[PDB]
C-alpha cells in the first residue's frame, strides 16, 4: 500500500483468500469491512500516526458512530480487490472515512462505504465535540473541497434509522465474543457486530440473496463478559431488514442498522 | 506465492494485519493456523486440485485428523511472514501436510506445524484407509525421501492426549459458531476449534505466558446449529489439558494440549 501522489489519500491492494470467501466463493461483507479497516488503520500509520498530538495529551479518542457499506461485486476468492480510503474534517461533530473498492483487473468500482467517528474522552467514555487544534492538526491530511464516496443528495448513508419493535420477525440469542472478536486493545473489534447483526436473517435469504447495502449505528459498546441478542423484522426483488443487537439481560440497545438484499 | 524450483513445496509472503494480532501486538495462533490453511489451499491450486480425479469419482475428501503447531517467535503487527509447506503420503494411514515459518527479514525459523489428514466419503462421513490408485497420483507432488518439519525422535507431534476426566478445572459453556466460522462449504473452519480451546484458558494466563506448542485431535465436526462447552484442567511453563464436547450430551468434538512460557 502507498499513499496516492498529491499524499491526501491511500491505495491497497489485497487477494482474497480462502478462508475469507462464502457459499458463493466470494467474499463476506465482514472480509470486506476488515479490509476497509486495515487500509484504514495503514493510511493513519503513513501519515504520522488515529490519535494526533493534542489527543493524547487530553486522553481523547475516535470511536464510530456509523458505518455504510454499498456492494454492486463481491471479489472472487484469488481476486485482487484495490481499496481506496480518505478522511475529511466535518467541522466540530466529528470526522469521516471513506472508501471505494475497485476491481483490480478492470478498474471498475464494485463496492464503496462511508462511516462517521466522534470524539470521546477514552477513561470517561463521555462525547465531545472536535477542538479547533484537534481539527488543524488533521487537516493537513485531509482533502480541502469535498470528496464523497455517496456524494448523492438522497442517498442511504444519511437515513435516520428507527428502533425495532418487539415482537422481532426473526432473532438469534445468547451470542458472545470469543478471544478472536477482540482488537489489539481488547475491545471488541467493530465487524463482529456486522457478523452479530447478520446472525438474526434467515439462512434461506443468505442462499438467495446478495447483500447490496448495510447501514449500522453505534450506540454502546459491548465489552468482552457481555451476551448479545440479535433481532430482525422484514420491512419491505428487493429484501429490505430493520434489525437491533441488545445486551441479553436488561435490553440495553448496542446497535441498530438497515440491511438491503436482492435476488440472485 | 509460488512452487519452489522443484515442484516439491510452495512458499508464501504475508504481511501480519492490524486485525490480526492480540493485546501484545503479535499475531494471534488464530492468525497463524489461517495462514496455514490459505499457503495449504494455494499449494494445492498450483498443483491440478485437495480431492483428486479418483476423489470425486469415489466421493472421497481428505479431513483433518490432528494438528499440531510450535511457535518460538509470533510475528508482530506489519512484519512480513514467509511460509513453506509441502504433503507427504503415510503408507494407507493418510497423507500429512508440514510447514516452516520464517522471519522474512532474517531468515530465521519462528515456528513450525504438522498436520494429519484421513480420507473419509463425503457423504456416509466412514473413515477409509489410502488405495493404491490415490497413493500414485498423490506421489507425484510429494519428495520421496522424508522431509519432516518436526523429525526428532519421540517429538510432542505424536504424542497420545488423554480424555480430561469432570470437574474441570476451567470452563467456557454455550460457544455456538456464527456465519463468519463457516468454511465456503458450509462447514466449520478447523480454525474456530483452536479458538473454542482456547477459551477456557484464564485470562491471567493469557496475559502473563505465550503460547509455545498446541497440539489438537478432531474426533467429530461441529454443525453449524450444534453448541460446543470448551473445558480446561492444569496438568503441570504450564500445560493445560483441554477437551470440546456438544453441550447437551456431552459428545467428544475435540481433545488437546497446550505448553505455555511465562513472558
Ligand atoms: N478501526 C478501524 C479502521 C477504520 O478506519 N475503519 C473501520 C472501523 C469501522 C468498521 C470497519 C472499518
Ligand atoms: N483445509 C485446509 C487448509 C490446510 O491445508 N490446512 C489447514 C487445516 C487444519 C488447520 C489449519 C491448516
Amino acid at each position: 500500500g502507498s499513499l496516492t501522489e498529491d499524499g491526501l489519500s491511500y491505495k491497497e491492494k489485497f487477494v482474497v483468500r480462502s478462508y475469507e470467501v462464502g457459499s458463493n466463493k466470494t467474499a463476506t461483507v465482514e472480509t470486506i469491512a476488515n479490509l476497509l479497516q486495515e487500509v484504514g488503520c495503514n493510511h493513519a500509520q503513513s501519515v504520522g500516526f488515529a490519535t494526533t498530538t493534542t489527543m493524547r495529551k487530553l486522553h481523547l479518542i475516535w470511536v464510530t458512530a456509523r458505518m455504510h457499506i454499498e456492494i454492486y461485486k463481491y471479489p472472487a476468492w484469488g481476486d485482487v480487490v484495490e481499496i481506496e480510503t480518505w478522511c475529511q474534517s466535518e467541522g466540530r461533530i466529528g470526522t469521516r472515512r471513506d472508501w471505494i473498492l475497485k476491481d483490480s483487473v478492470t478498474g471498475e468500482v464494485t463496492g464503496r462505504a462511508t462511516s462517521k467517528w466522534v470524539m470521546m474522552n477514552q477513561d470517561t467514555r463521555r462525547l465531545q465535540k472536535v477542538s479547533d487544534d484537534v481539527r488543524d492538526e488533521y487537516l493537513v491530511f485531509c482533502p480541502q473541497e469535498p470528496r464523497l464516496a455517496f456524494p448523492e443528495e438522497n442517498n442511504r448513508s444519511l437515513k435516520k434509522i428507527p428502533k425495532l419493535e418487539d415482537p422481532a420477525q426473526y432473532s438469534m440469542i445468547g451470542l458472545k465474543p470469543r478471544r478472536a472478536d477482540l482488537d489489539m486493545n481488547q475491545h471488541v473489534n467493530n465487524v463482529t457486530y456486522i457478523g452479530w447483526v447478520l446472525e438474526s436473517i434467515p439462512q434461506e435469504i443468505v442462499d438467495t440473496h446478495e447483500l447490496q447495502v448495510i447501514t449500522l449505528d453505534y450506540r454502546r459498546e459491548c465489552q468482552q463478559d457481555d451476551v448479545v441478542d440479535s433481532l430482525t423484522t422484514t420491512t419491505s426483488n428487493d429484501s429490505q431488514f430493520l434489525h437491533l443487537l441488545r445486551l441479553s439481560g436488561d435490553g440495553q440497545e448496542i446497535n441498530r442498522g438497515t440491511t438491503l438484499w436482492r435476488k440472485k
